[PDB]
C-alpha cells in the first residue's frame, strides 16, 4: 500500500499530465489558426498521449489502494511567436515534467516503495523519448 | 463564415464539453474509490465521449474560419451520496448542457446561420439519447 506522501505525489503528477494534455491541445489551437495542419496534428496526438499517461497514473493509484482527486486545470497560453517558439515551450515544459517525475522517484526510493520505483521507470524512459522528439524537430527547423 | 457572436457561443460550448468530460472522470474517481468498477467504467466511457464532442466543436470552428480558445477548467466535485446521487447530478448536468446547446440554436436561427443550425442537430439528438440513458439507469436502481 502506498504511503500518503507517495499517493499525493502521484496524484499531483496525474494532475500535471492532464495539464500537459491541455497545453498541447492549446498549441494545436494556435497551429490550426495559422493553417499549420501538420504541426497541429502532432500536438493533438501528443495531447492524446498525455491523457494515456494520466490514466496510467490513475489506475496505478487505485491498484495500490489510493484514490484520485482531480484539481482545477489552469488556463494554458494560446499564442506563441512562431513554430520554434511553441516547440521550445514544449521542450521547457517536458523538462519540468521530467524533474517532477524524478522527485517522485526519489521519494519512492526513500520510502523503499519498490513498486512505485518500478512503475515510474516506464515514464523516465518515455520522457527521454519525448524530449528527444521535440529536440529533433527543433533541429530540423533550425535557422 | 461564423459571426463573432456564434463563434464565441461555440467556443464556450467547447469549453463546457471539456468540463463535462472532467466531471464524468471525477465521478469515476468516486465510483472507483468505492469499488464500483462497472459504474466507474460507465463514467470513463462517457468522459471519453464528451471529449469527442469537444473535438467536433473544435473542428467545426476551424472549418467556419474561427479559432478555439481554451479556458481554465473548474475543479469538479469529487464526492456524492451514493450511486443514485451521482447519476442524478449527471442528469442535472446534462439538462444544463441541453439548455446551453438550445441557446446556440436560437442564436444561429437569429443570424440565419443554417450551417450552424445543421451542425447542432446531431448534438440535440445526442443529448436526448444521453438523458434517456441516465434516466434508464436511475429507474433501474429505483428504491
Ligand atoms: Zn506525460
Ligand atoms: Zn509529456
Ligand atoms: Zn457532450
Ligand atoms: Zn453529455
Amino acid at each position: 500500500v502506498i504511503s500518503e506522501k507517495v499517493r499525493k505525489a502521484l496524484n499531483d503528477q496525474l494532475n500535471r499530465e492532464i495539464y500537459s494534455s491541455y497545453l498541447y491541445l492549446s498549441m494545436a489551437t494556435y497551429f490550426d489558426a495559422e493553417g499549420f495542419k501538420g504541426f497541429a496534428h502532432w500536438m493533438k496526438k501528443q495531447a492524446q498521449e498525455e491523457l494515456t499517461h494520466a490514466m496510467k497514473f490513475y489506475e496505478y493509484i487505485y491498484e495500490r489502494g489510493g484514490r484520485v482527486e482531480l484539481e482545477a486545470i489552469e488556463k494554458p497560453p494560446s499564442n506563441w511567436n512562431g513554430i520554434k517558439d511553441a516547440f521550445e515551450a514544449a521542450l521547457k515544459h517536458e523538462e519540468f515534467v521530467t524533474q517532477s517525475i524524478y522527485n517522485i522517484l526519489e521519494l519512492a526510493h526513500e520510502e523503499k516503495d519498490h513498486a512505485t520505483v518500478s512503475f515510474l521507470k516506464w515514464f523516465v524512459d518515455e520522457q527521454v523519448e519525448e524530449e528527444d522528439q521535440v529536440r529533433e524537430i527543433l533541429d530540423l527547423l533550425e535557422k
